[PDB]
């Protein structure tokens, strides 16, 4: 049973992001005294939408899954309760890149691993979970740059477009519940995590990728998109191709993606990654 | 809301960690999940365990040691967590030849993190509390973040050393904390000299305490007053001079304020540089 926290014990509140999905600000909770994250929108429509995604973050519980905290719901606010993120998103990370001038392999490498963790759990789950949503905007980094799987407002029992496979472009039942959207999500989160690059930067209008995806057509592969020194480049370009595949069937499933990364990131030593986070600490520091 | 059940044929790769009466512990890998986790396992056995799982499934927080699922089956009960790769605080204090100098940094993380942990729990509707906090319970994450463990006797509102004499209660759980902050600042056994867990209990019931000292606790301590004075208010005989949690939290929340995040980060690696090295 999830908590229900009174709107009053939120202290310092302080507005960080607004999207689609909702407004967010931080605040610290003022008897647990830990700093916290909070998504908030009157209405009654939307009350319900918002009670929905806390139950299925309250349910989908996992360690690579955004812990709520509870639920402030009250006349006066309404909103979702989280731990606070201190890393911000993956896309500050990988697109700040005069904040980040060196993202190392081993933690990009992990940060891929981690979200294949988490939405394999979801799809794992009795009933499966679809997310639906995925993006970089929605892969937060704790203190340490673990990850959390964020935004749930889309997700299904069983620019913002770049991650939408073609075949739900015009949604139907036929593929309204489909199991293949999230890997090509990934596929896609995939691609931009190992160049730090926007998908289909060089298109003007979001129409336009539509219609280019339609027809197939996908962000580049090469060496200026993927550079030679991706450890396992290859292995890497062959997981984009299939999980953003044209076909959805042809298109694996995250455990077998998981399958195929444990391998490769059993390579990396373990110590590499945090060495890699203590980098981006110490460079962003010197700034 | 449910907490998932988990058949044990999906555990592979069984393997002992510990065993303690709370039960065996063992780490094994999902083969479904691809993560590791731990596993602690064993009529009336049957209703204890169940107990344990549903009140780590309500009392779930960021220092609380989070749940995955319940093995409850006719050959295997067993209740499944994540996997803490560095082992318990216990281990971290005395382990002295594998870790020679603990960064006082990270020490005063983990005090906070358990404060803040108990300090939840504490605050729950109904408040629960833990009863059986000890260094062995406190475990440690990849980067050596708190997770508190072992529900079995926790309740809604050597194994002796962290219990306060008229228990021979509300303010259990802060005289355990005391010691526990005793314990780490010394690194020291409590009670290092006594062959006998009675000799504890008899000096204990007495209103003596650890040996607070130049020995034990050494000038150099960062903080060393202010600590002293959190810990012997703790401890106190006189149950209605403990603190709450919330009073911990005030005295630790300055003292954390002072230090840097990279310095806990490099006291985190030196640790696991030196675990790899034994
Ligand atoms: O764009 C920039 N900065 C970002 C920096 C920090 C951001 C964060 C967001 C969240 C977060 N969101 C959230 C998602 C959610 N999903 C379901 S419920 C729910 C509740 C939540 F609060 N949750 C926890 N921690 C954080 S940190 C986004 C703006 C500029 C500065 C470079
Ligand atoms: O003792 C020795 N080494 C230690 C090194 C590593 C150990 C670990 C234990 C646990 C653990 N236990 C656990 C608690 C729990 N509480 C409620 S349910 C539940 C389920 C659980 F699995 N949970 C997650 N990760 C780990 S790592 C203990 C042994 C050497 C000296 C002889």
């Amino acid at each position: 049973a999830l908590p229900t926290i009174p709107y009053h014990k939120l202290a310092d509140l302080r507005y960080l992001s607004r999207g689609a999905s909702g407004t967010v600000s931080s605040a610290r909770h003022a008897d647990w005294r830990v700093q916290v994250a909070v998504k908030h929108l009157l209405l009654d429509s939307e009350r319900k939408d918002v009670l929905r995604e806390a139950e299925i973050l309250h349910k989908a519980r996992f360690s690579y899954i955004l812990p709520i905290l509870g639920i402030c719901n009250e006349p006066e606010f309404l909103g979702i309760v989280t731990e606070y993120m201190p890393n911000g998103s993956l896309n500050e990370l990988l697109h700040r890149k005069t904040e980040y001038p060196d993202v190392a392999w081993p933690l990009r490498f992990r940060i891929l691993h981690e979200i294949a963790l988490g939405v394999n759990y979801l799809h794992n789950m009795t009933p499966p979970l679809l997310h639906h949503d995925l993006k970089t905007q929605n892969i937060l980094l704790d203190n340490e740059f673990h990850v959390k799987i964020a935004d749930f407002g889309l997700s299904k029992w069983r620019g913002t477009i770049i991650y939408m496979p073609p075949e739900n472009y015009e949604p139907g039942q036929k593929s309204r519940a489909s199991i293949k959207h999230d890997i090509y999500s990934y596929a896609v989160i995939t691609w931009e995590v190992l160049s730090r690059k926007q998908p289909f930067e060089d298109v003007t209008n979001p129409l336009q990728i539509m219609y280019s995806v339609s027809q197939g057509h996908r962000p580049v592969i090469n060496e200026e998109s993927l550079p030679y020194d991706i450890p396992h480049r290859a292995r890497m370009i062959s997981l984009i191709e299939s999980g953003w595949a044209q076909n959805p069937d042809e298109r694996p499933s995250f455990l077998k993606c998981l399958i195929e990364l444990e391998p490769v990131l059993r390579t990396f030593e373990e110590i590499t990654f945090l060495e890699a986070v203590i980098q981006l600490k110490k460079t962003k520091l010197q700034s």
